[PDB]
């Protein structure tokens, strides 16, 4: 059975407790935690592209009001993120279950942009989803992972400052 498991899940609670955040610009920001993934029962002879995206946790606008995060009353539908491939894509199971996979070069932007950066709405609240597609094979398969633990708001600036001292701690 293939198994997907969170690295340092330890470091991302503690964000999470705070209520996560995530810098956006028009260039593209990495992200801190990095999203390490630990894989398993992976084919090691078999072919594998790892691609990570962002849903939309809920339909809302959030605003940081009187020091607590608050999500507007107005929902809209929010269109799916666009996918980034792991650098490394393609490679072998062996290769992925050798080291943690790690999404350390996604970079998060606010603007329709050139490649790679994914645009995310400022003010929306998302959730990391990886896809694990086996490639070159004759029978194509998708297995899906989301992680809770990563969920943020993705902002211009930090609001709660327990996450910008954490932020720093950490890094
Ligand atoms: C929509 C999308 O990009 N998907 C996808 C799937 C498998 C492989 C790749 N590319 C690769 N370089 O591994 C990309």
């Amino acid at each position: 059975e293939l198994r997907v498991g969170l690295e340092e899940s330890e470091l991302w609670l503690r964000f999470k407790e705070l209520t996560n955040e995530m810098i956006v610009t028009k260039n593209g920001r990495r992200m801190f935690p990095v999203l390490k993934v630990n894989v398993s029962g992976l084919d090691p002879n078999a072919m594998y592209s790892f691609l990570l995206d962002f849903v939309a946790a809920d339909n809302h606008r959030w605003k940081y009001v009187n020091g607590e995060w608050v999500p507007g009353g107005k929902p809209e539908p929010q269109a799916p993120s666009c996918v980034y491939i792991h650098p490394d894509s393609p490679n072998f199971g062996a290769h992925w279950m050798k080291a943690p996979v790690s999404f350390s070069k996604v970079k998060l932007t606010n603007k329709l942009n050139g490649g790679g950066q994914i645009m995310l709405n400022s003010l929306h609240k998302y959730e990391p989803r990886i896809h694990i597609v086996r490639v070159g094979g004759p029978q194509r398969m998708i297995t899906s992972h989301c992680f809770p633990e990563t969920q943020f708001i993705a902002v211009t600036a930090y609001q709660n400052e327990e996450i910008t001292a954490l932020k720093i701690k950490y890094n």
